[PDB]
């Protein structure tokens, strides 16, 4: 997670990172951590570029009613079957046929990319219940 979007990465945001990214709980303690390895650690491997999901609908099988399927919290959004590990472009967009008995219709997912920088920039979604 680079710090560019910081404001997107918050408990109360609407933001697409908690619609269809990343959600919290709300009955549990959680912490963010926007955190960066500058130098030391080369056991993390930095990947092709920072990618996130700005769009999980379903449409309906009249092929005019689009549904936004939200991710529940501490759960995988239901885009990811589509969505691949890292988006290649930005504004990238899939499409997957459902079957009668899933619903009908069509799930289309929509991805968006952002640069790499110079040191790794990532997140910590931390939720909970010495010597």
């Amino acid at each position: 997670y680079p710090l560019s979007m910081k404001s997107d990465l918050s408990v109360s945001s609407a933001g697409p990172i908690s619609q269809f990214n990343y959600k919290q709980s709300f009955s549990n303690p959680t912490c963010l951590i926007l955190a960066t390895v500058p130098h030391n650690l080369t056991t993390i491997t930095k990947p092709l570029k920072y990618s996130y999901i700005n769009k999980c609908s379903r449409l309906l099988s009249d092929d005019r009613t689009e549904v936004p399927q939200l991710v529940n919290a501490n759960q995988y959004s239901p885009c990811v079957s589509i969505v691949p590990s890292t988006v290649w472009e930005d504004g990238d967009y899939y499409r997957k046929q459902l079957s009668p008995l899933e619903g009908g219709g069509w799930l289309v997912a929509s991805g968006s990319t952002v640069a790499m920088t110079e040191q790794l920039q990532m997140g910590f979604g931390i939720t909970v219940q010495g010597p």
